[PDB]
């Protein structure tokens, strides 16, 4: 049997994906920062009669030692590691909830209307960015997505198929990076580095506490959110170019039904699930450094 680890498996499209690939025979590691929402989690498929699946503790933002336990973990009990989804995110700004759950009860859920508004000032009004989640979804996003493959990838080295999915988000593309400098780093696609990637994270985070947004010609709204994506995507590319044994590719599935977004998108779970494990599962031969749908 196939194996995968999935990080931020407890609920929205995470949940979706650790369902749908426990579908398709793959033995799930469904992987989340909360024990008890883990184990929930785990529960409520079983009782979906999924049962190839188990919880593991991971918060991506825990120090790469203490991840050692879970690939521990996934050698003594399966040998080796064929999928790694990277889905573990956050926004990166909160909510006025109340204000919220009034504007959608005002729109009606449906009517595209409620995702039209969801992009409109009126909507921004009720969201707060501040430096912390910034530093936050930056260590979640980014960093975290580099320590848990970090520490998998001699396992999925030990696949005859390896696969590491990363989700992302069409606002992470490159004509949204607006900062000149972190433009030129992530466009400049012969000289990528990990190296280099980190320089333009560092330089929002450092623009960001010092008030500089605006500035030094930042987007005026989830910069963090945004950059951490264009420097998931450009990770993503790095990776591809690293290990060519692995299809390493970013999925954007959409604008999706989950808690991210209130309840608000296009697609329910289930589908933006479905957007990414159709490229968790591609064939064997399969193209490595892209960005589907992005
Ligand atoms: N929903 C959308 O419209 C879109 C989402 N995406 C991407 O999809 C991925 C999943 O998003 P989605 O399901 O909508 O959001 P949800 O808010 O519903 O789920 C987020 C998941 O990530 C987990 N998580 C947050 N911080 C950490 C951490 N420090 N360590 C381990 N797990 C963590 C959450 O756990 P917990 O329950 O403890 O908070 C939860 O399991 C994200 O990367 C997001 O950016 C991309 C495009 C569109």
């Amino acid at each position: 049997r196939r194996c995968a680890v999935v990080t931020g498996g407890n609920k929205g499209i995470g949940f979706e994906i650790c369902k749908q690939l426990s579908s398709n025979g793959i033995m799930v590691v469904l992987t989340c920062r909360d024990v008890t929402k883990g184990h929930e989690a785990v529960e409520k498929l079983k009782n979906s009669n999924h049962e190839n699946v188990v919880f593991h503790q991971l918060d991506v933002t825990d120090p790469i030692a203490t991840m050692s336990s879970l690939a521990d973990f996934i050698k003594t009990h399966f040998g080796k590691l064929d999928i790694l989804v990277n889905n573990a995110g956050v926004a990166g700004f909160s909510v006025d909830a109340d204000r919220f759950k009034a504007m959608i009860s005002d729109i009606g859920e449906d009517s595209e209307e409620l995702v039209k508004i969801y992009e409109k000032p009126e909507a921004q009004e009720l969201m707060s960015e501040t430096y912390e989640l910034a530093e936050e979804c930056l260590k979640i996003n980014y960093n975290g997505v580099k320590s848990v493959t970090e520490v998998l990838i001699p396992l999925l080295q030990l696949s005859d198929s390896p696969r590491i999915v990363n989700v992302s988000s069409s606002t992470g593309s490159l004509k949204y990076v607006s900062n000149e400098t972190a433009l030129e780093i992530l466009g400049d696609g012969d000289a990528l580095t990990e190296e280099r990637i980190d320089m333009v994270v560092n330089m929002l985070l450092k623009d960001f506490k010092e008030n500089l947004i605006e500035t030094n010609g930042w987007p005026s709204f989830g910069a963090a959110y945004t950059t951490s994506k264009a420097c998931l995507n450009a990770y993503t590319r790095v990776l591809a170019n690293k290990i060519p044994k692995f299809q390493v590719n970013c999925v954007c599935p959409g604008l999706v039904k989950t808690e991210m977004n209130y309840g608000i998108g296009n697609y329910t779970a289930e589908e933006g699930a479905e957007h990414v494990v159709r490229i968790a599962l591609f064939p064997d031969d399969g193209p490595s450094g892209f960005f589907y749908d992005c």
